[PDB]
């Protein structure tokens, strides 16, 4: 089940920038104590970025034996080649993660032809559920509505993550696709909007270090409690914005590491170590939010 | 060295996908009989997004072998992860490139102190000349003329492949840093009026197919004859453009193949083949160029 | 009352380009029967640019007298002079007008404090109600929820038409006015969403030609029958699209004049004739909505 | 005439919003010393926004009687209405003006169809030199070169103040155009990159408190002593930039009053006074044009 508040998980490295597996199972026990709904391993968040595709793997199967049934974990699969998507995706293969996160091909900018014949492809090497992840800023592409529909009907890509920001998406995607196509958001800030207009759950940053609200807000939000919902985001929004004010995961590897779920905030090199002034708007945030 | 008309080639593809290195051979060629400055090797253009790091290794030495010391060769050597930029790099040591085209990190979103701690790390672990690489449509990243400034202090980093098409770069890069070092262009399109500005040459994908023109277009522009070299320049203009009308390279590769260039225009995944309607805005443009 | 479907009603000319009262009191005839909630005389889509100050005071009392009593009627009185606006504005007190709809300055492009003087200023030389109007990409300028939130605090500043587009603004503006603050929507391809989030309804071009689906559309959205909205938007989608596959009034001043519903289809300069491929899909779209 | 240094002069008011004559005698004569080549009178710079078209001919007719044949003086003729244009350039029939300086409506974006049109029949309705004028920024609309062409070819049409700060528009223009259409940049900051690929001249902001040095960069430009030029540039820098702090002509003014060229610096809403922290930016953006 791909609904409700599901945790882009940071990778808590040790001070050498190698998985450091006490914070990580105290990250997914937190987790599964809060009431979030599944694990994202190695997304955006998770620096799938910096790490090589055996580490990348590493983290992943670490991630589900420490989760021990308790949580289902989704495995970040994306590559801007076919074929190393296919590659990545074919080590999850009969695992024990029950689906995978898939962005659209970066740097390389493909057409929305190009899109399709390459998700489709992974698609095709595979039994696992595909959600499609859509993230212009990052990726210098953007995954349409139309293509999203057209994708939509093979038969194990079953949702997409919506980075965007642009709410009028929910719509133009929902009305291409069957009742049972999954829309989750990727931008926290606007995730709350996103559900009001149809969105099922939230792969989040921000449920991080806030995972029992988001898990609120979004069981709110799915009921149809927008007005009590909107009070916790109201809380979290100083946090859904400040986790960004210098490049993720900086800010929300710090935050996790002051609320003592992870033993260091050291990231692996473009991402550098959180700014004086970072610390200090992200504290402030966080005690907005009731956490510190 | 690092000046005029530099050719970001095309990676010649068989049925396969793999690199022909009978096609490699007939463009090296063409670039030495042609008058192009010197070779970029595995850029953009050349599909660095779709080699593995072993493929790429190939492909550079491949082609210094063919070029056999006629022309000079630059070897891409980007990667978003600081630690796979330095191993790229240092595969290179001792080859007879004569220095790497490296882009700003991709899909991460690095802060500028991220760039700077990226570049510098680069630039620590070799000899090499080091071009910097600025494509913030393709990476989602933006690197900052006082952050060119600083890195430009570094001994080995000489130069900056410019592709943004905002002129207004040139000059501001040019204030902050020596006379030496070289600002060239990675946007055909505006890359004379780039040149007018002060820049140095261009890193072409035109000059794939148009080597002649585009190697004196740029000698024109780097002795002040501007209204000479505009009169190529807008023959070429089209190509320019249409060289773009789908993803980079596949109208390149199309047009060498037309050309009898190469011996098939095959790309990997997720490039697509040329659509018909591209083919013909392609033949119309090489028209346009004389070329046809 | 300032809520539901509410029409930016054409100004129909005669072939000389000045007001046709027989085609003015057909259209509001039409909206009275077609159950339109309000008329805006003389905004954007009323020739607001291209009418003199008592020309546009003309329009406004012929379409108030015309209306006798069955449909409320909002008078456009926007300027970029803060005189200006203020002067407009007097010509409509105790006129029979219910309020005001008040563009941000054009072309000067305020603070946001200026905005806050300009507003507010226009507030206090009235009783009439007052709708702020933000659409930057006609004015250069962006009113910003702080701004709205400020603004609202005024006695008579009622509501906002946000013709941005941008869903987020919404409930930006909500969390930051009192319940009755009304949120309209200036942008008919994502007005439903706009509704769905918390809009009050939709100041429209598309309800001109199709006043009937569009005033039960917005019924359903208030009532919170967002589905059965949805299938009416599906419909008319194609013309809230194509009602601006050239500069508004352009297409719609054709549409109203190919259903019968004014003599001419003539603006004023700087707007020019509908294009022979603008009328063909002008025409697809009214069928599509099962008009034609 | 129309080429070099070209002040967009502000219009001097009183405490009460009225053109103050004294301070534009300052003025004038500051700039028939200083240099500069002509003086657009009641542009964008002028307020032109807040002035009604009676006061608007009057600081015209102000400018040229103090002039006295000294220094030519160009009239701001811009209107939204192509009726409005016409009527406000046939006031300046027979003044003394030299041409005008006519900007693309602003508001309700017309097409490139209808922007031909519009300046079509103003040229067709006066004997006076035209100048275009686009700045989309302001107007919501943009003028793109190949619809300059084709007014190119209207025999007044001469020129274009081109102020989008897009330098690739200089040479597309050019193309387009005979040798003697003047091609002015309408943005100080990007003004000697734009003479340097091209252009006459500049209609100028900082000109009106750094006359002597725009007018001999402007010279060295046109000689082609860019280098020279430059220098002076980098002095002007952070002033072409400050003079924008807030909006133009808020900043400018101030630094008119501190100068002691203006009585007053009062603006009409809804322009606001200076904040204390622009006071501060600009006033060392002044010193460091070695102005104070
Ligand atoms: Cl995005
Ligand atoms: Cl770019
Ligand atoms: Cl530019
Ligand atoms: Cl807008
Ligand atoms: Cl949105
Ligand atoms: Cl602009
Ligand atoms: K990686
Ligand atoms: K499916
Ligand atoms: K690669
Ligand atoms: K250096
Ligand atoms: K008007
Ligand atoms: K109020
Ligand atoms: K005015
Ligand atoms: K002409």
């Amino acid at each position: 089940m791909f609904t409700g508040s599901i945790v882009a998980i940071v990778t808590p490295m040790d001070e050498k920038g190698n998985v450091c597996r006490a914070s990580l199972k105290k990250l997914i026990d937190y987790h599964v104590a809060s009431g979030t709904s599944a694990i994202v391993s190695v997304g955006t968040t998770g620096e799938s970025a910096t790490l090589n595709h055996d580490e990348h793997a590493d983290v992943v199967m670490m991630t589900l034996d420490l989760a021990d049934g308790r949580i289902p974990v989704i495995a970040g699969t994306g590559a801007n080649a076919t074929a190393e998507a296919i590659s990545l995706t074919q080590r999850f293969n009969d695992s024990g993660i029950v689906g995978c996160l898939t962005v659209t091909p970066y740097y390389n900018r493909p057409s929305q032809e190009g899109l399709y014949q390459h998700f489709k492809a992974i698609a095709e090497h595979t039994d696992l559920p595909q959600i499609l992840y859509n993230v212009p800023s990052r990726t210098g592409c953007d995954l349409l509505p139309e293509t999203v529909g057209r994708l939509a009907k093979v038969k194990n890509i079953i949702g997409i993550k919506e980075a965007t920001g642009n709410l009028t998406r929910v719509n133009q995607i929902k009305e291409l696709v069957s009742d049972d196509f999954v829309l989750l958001s990727g931008d926290d800030a606007s995730a709350l909007d996103f559900m009001q207009l149809g969105g099922h759950g939230v792969i989040s940053v921000t449920a991080n270090v806030a995972a029992r609200d988001m898990a609120q807000m979004c069981k709110l939000a799915a009921e149809g409690h927008f007005a009590e919902a909107r009070v916790i985001n109201q809380r979290l929004m100083p946090l859904h914005n400040k986790l960004f004010v210098e490049p993720n995961p900086i800010p929300v590897k710090w935050a996790c590491k002051e609320l003592g779920l992870v033993a260091t905030d050291t990231l692996r090199l473009p991402m550098t170590p959180i700014t004086d002034s970072g610390r200090e708007t992200v504290r402030a945030a966080l005690k907005h939010a009731g956490l510190l």
